[PDB]
């Protein structure tokens, strides 16, 4: 029987009795990704170029707007906006919502995978909004997932329940459930890091990627992918399984993914679908965020391969 | 002034004072292109999931009839046909065309890009058509390119006057052209291989590979991506400089990746846009092919780095 | 600020407090007429011709619906002018609501690319027995919500309940329903009247006078316009955008007139009245009828006020 | 075997051994239909409604522009304009464009039916052009038709050989011919007009008229239809057979549809198909314009049909 991204969660909103202010917002948040969806693929570029005589920027209002009018949102934090957007009082909602409206942006003149990042969470603290509200840890997310705008555009829900993957008819602007409940596998055979900064990597990258290669006991040597846009590399870790690797090298010591609007939401995504997510140090979702644009190291996918590599750091100490 | 490909090819149609047949031809190929596209962004998947109660062997399908339906083609190999198809007598036409109908797709299921990649041959002899026709060297182009289907629709065009690219508007369902002829950088910033098999690696291969990760002189290390489909490799390449390179091993030693209809068409729009495309041993368009579906080893990109490599290749022999 | 049909439902709902059932089934109910407009503006259609070497689009829409509600947890009976009987939804998808709908309405002379449309009513399960058709046999007062969809040069979705009629732009780039008429009125008096005057030899004779006073006016004022599409969706939105009157009346061929009364009369008349307008059969309001038979059809006269009413004295002037 | 509008006008052009330069005009007369088509459908109006925070002008703007960038035209007569618009001399091609871009868009506001129609003729003189280019009779055109925006997109396209009708596809943007060769029916059952005006019907008319609702032989009455968007109300009478009437009366003794772009073009068409289209007084291709906006009375369709009609209009004097 056929199931629709609306019709999915006002089913899953009704059998747990909620007022419906989550469900506006991904309503909303879902609008905002077909508009998206419609101009990362470039229609209406004709009167641009005068038929009749900014893409990241046009996401980013698209996201601001729809989620200020769902009269549900109070904190909106954005990777294009220095501070958080505190909402209007009269538009105010209880939710508090991170993103990275168009991840992969800087790469589109070669028409690389783009994608929408986001993050739901729950307004904590009492206090008049301010960007405290958006500095939870990982752990406490409500939802959390992803527009990936490759071949076609895909959209990817995780919550309590689980992760459901979501693909857009774009002839009648519905989202179809087409992967229920999805896993990532066990085990990869793929391995997914920028090799380039070889030079500045850690030892245990080091003996973990050596590991890849040139396998101990003497398996298959894995596959290397790297797109470099975060959404169409983590989501092919989803859907075939391996584990994808954004370490600390020397021009990023901290890191160089947002941790508010991309490390967390795919750290939740991959949890809530069987995988795993650290630092090196510690799980990606127990960190407590001081600032909304800070960096994080991270390592994730299929829970055998991101325990193996885990092996890998505590013999480096 | 606002321009199409349909009426580009027009414009250096008359210009030229031809017949028309490859006109013909490539606007046959321009709306097997944008059938492709639809179905690739999933138009119309609500109904395949029982709305009311393949995927690359539908492209081969679109090509070929389109291609057979032109009145322009005689010969056309295909990556999904074990032997030539020979267009039916009342049919035929000047042109053979080479094709991958969805380069890519094979990782599709993770909505990475994917391509068309067409290649096309003038008719040399009177005879009889058959396979015989097919196997010009890439010197012998005629016209020759690629579809992108990534996060938007591309159409990149090599012809004897350069390399033109035109953008899918999907509104209107045509390409409207968005950089006359392009060049690619005297040099670049990123190499794109599968580091996966280093254990296989030919030799002159790991040492280039290591000098690009870690240059003698301190100077800036390249980034490195892959994508893993070649369409979307090669248009980066394109569009930001760099080298791709499917090499042959020892395992392996003419590569895998296929002359006809792969290797030739990305050589072509590469020399045609200031780059270079070398097996090691000799240029890929100077290939003489005995098999339609035979392999060819490829290095392609900038010049200077295509250099760089040659360089020390022959250093390993 | 922007606002789209699924968003002002769910305001609505919210507002109102209620458990959701309607807010799923006008949604399941949106997402089938946006893929039959796909289908209407043959989206497609290169595959039909072989381009690379599946129903008719009435029985398709008629499917796209019955699935579409089926499926809303909303439903308990479907009646619908492609089926004889009334559907009884199955027990697990069964819900509180009956709908009755006209598919594609019009979609006779869709040869030549006319208008045409979907056209839903939507009741409440009044009785407490098992669903039966005799749920569907609720008079035209008794609506919760009702409206259409027409399918002109744009895809125009018109909602009509207590509150008042809404008026949706489909932008088919994003697939969304566009608020863009808020709380729609028709005009008191129009200057069109709409009806086939090809049947003029069987007029009803208060019709026939009637036609004439419009034609010819007593008072020698100016002639009223003559417009007439033949889908019915087409004429009576028309009506409701530039004011004027409908008819498609009862003649002695037809005593009862050829139109529906429950999926194409009663969705109407609901409109016409919400917005200010009429809705009359001659003899009684379209919406008190209590209809018999789930097919049963009805004369219809509706329109600007001012002008049913002036059908009304010649109509009582016929005695 | 599918065909779409461009390969068939490219077959037909090459057969004829013709420059390209009316398929030049074609292919971009179709490409702003297909844009017309898009904008009429109100695509991305929720942009126009502040999704982030003029429609017939825009079809002329549309047309316009599309025609003066084909190098293939001179004149340009549209309803829009009140002087014709002379194609700047860099531009200057050999054909004169009279067009209606969006005909009945006054009814627009209730969604009704309208179209573009268009008539293409020779330039007749080698002087410099003039509007006494567009001043020829319908006799004269080349080519001439419409588009229909209605439940969906139709091309009607009539020239020498005949008439043919394509249907666009939106998935692909190609119009896909789906009848060829039309031929109307020898006599219809319905009649088409504005019985609102029957106060000032010329006798004939009214004596017509009664005859469709009353017949002499007893037989059926003639069914009424009046969309009164004069393209919806054509491709009607084309498509089912019956008679459309715009007459003279005494409200406007020369009829008010425009001849030179309304009635001309539908009226070789009609004559193309099969029908008749006649003033009262002569045939309306024979009636020689004498200022680009003149009006002239019309009544077409069917042959039978016109053929009762004026038998009743030659006994009225
Ligand atoms: C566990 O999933 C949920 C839980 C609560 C909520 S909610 O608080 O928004 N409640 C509601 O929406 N109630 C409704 N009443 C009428 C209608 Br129609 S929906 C939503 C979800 C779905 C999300 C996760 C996709
Ligand atoms: C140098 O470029 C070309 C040379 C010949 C040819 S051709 O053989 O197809 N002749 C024609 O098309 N003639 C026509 N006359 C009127 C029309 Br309208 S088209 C096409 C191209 C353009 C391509 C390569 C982009
Ligand atoms: C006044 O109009 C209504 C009355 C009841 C209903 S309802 O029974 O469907 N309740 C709900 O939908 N509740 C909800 N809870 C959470 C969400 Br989010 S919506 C809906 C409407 C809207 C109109 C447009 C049909
Ligand atoms: C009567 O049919 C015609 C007569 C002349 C012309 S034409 O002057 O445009 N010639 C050409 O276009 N030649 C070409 N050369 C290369 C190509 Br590819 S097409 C076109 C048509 C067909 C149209 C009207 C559908």
């Amino acid at each position: 029987d056929v199931n629709t991204l609306t019709r999915f969660v006002m089913e899953e909103g009704r059998k747990a009795r909620g007022t419906g202010e989550l469900t506006q917002l991904l309503n909303s948040l879902c609008t905002a990704v077909k508009a998206i969806s419609s101009a990362v693929r470039k229609a209406g570029i004709a009167h641009l170029y005068g038929i009749a005589g900014k893409l990241d920027v046009l996401s980013n209002d698209l996201v601001m707007n729809m989620l200020k009018s769902s009269f549900a949102t109070c904190v909106l934090v954005s990777e294009e906006d220095k501070h958080a957007i505190i909402v209007e009082p009269e538009k105010r909602g209880k939710y508090v919502v991170c993103f990275d409206p168009l991840d992969g942006s800087s790469n589109i003149d070669c028409l690389v995978s783009v994608g929408t990042i986001f993050g739901i969470y729950r307004k904590k603290s009492t206090d008049e909004p301010s960007e405290k509200d958006a500095l939870q840890p990982g752990r406490n997310l409500v939802a959390a997932g992803y527009a990936l705008y490759g071949s076609a555009t895909m959209l990817v829900l995780a919550m309590d329940c689980g992760v459901n993957c979501f693909m857009l008819d774009p002839a009648i602007g519905e989202f179809i459930l087409v992967d229920k409940d999805v896993k990532i596998k066990k085990k990869g055979k793929i391995y997914s890091l920028n090799e380039g900064y070889a030079k500045d990597f850690d030892p245990a990258v080091t003996e973990y990627i050596q590991r890849k290669k040139f396998p101990p006991d003497n398996s298959a040597p894995y596959g290397a992918r790297y797109v470099g846009s975060m959404v169409a590399d983590v989501h092919r870790t989803l859907v075939y399984g391996g584990i994808f690797l954004y370490p600390a090298n020397k021009k990023s010591p901290n890191g160089k993914l947002r941790l508010l609007y991309e490390c967390n939401p795919m750290a939740y995504v991959m949890e809530k679908a069987g995988g795993m997510a650290t630092t090196g140090k510690e799980a990606v979702l127990d960190v407590i965020p001081t600032d909304i644009h800070q960096r994080a190291p991270v390592i994730l996918g299929s829970p055998d391969d991101v325990l193996e590599f885990l092996k890998v750091y505590e013999k480096h100490s």
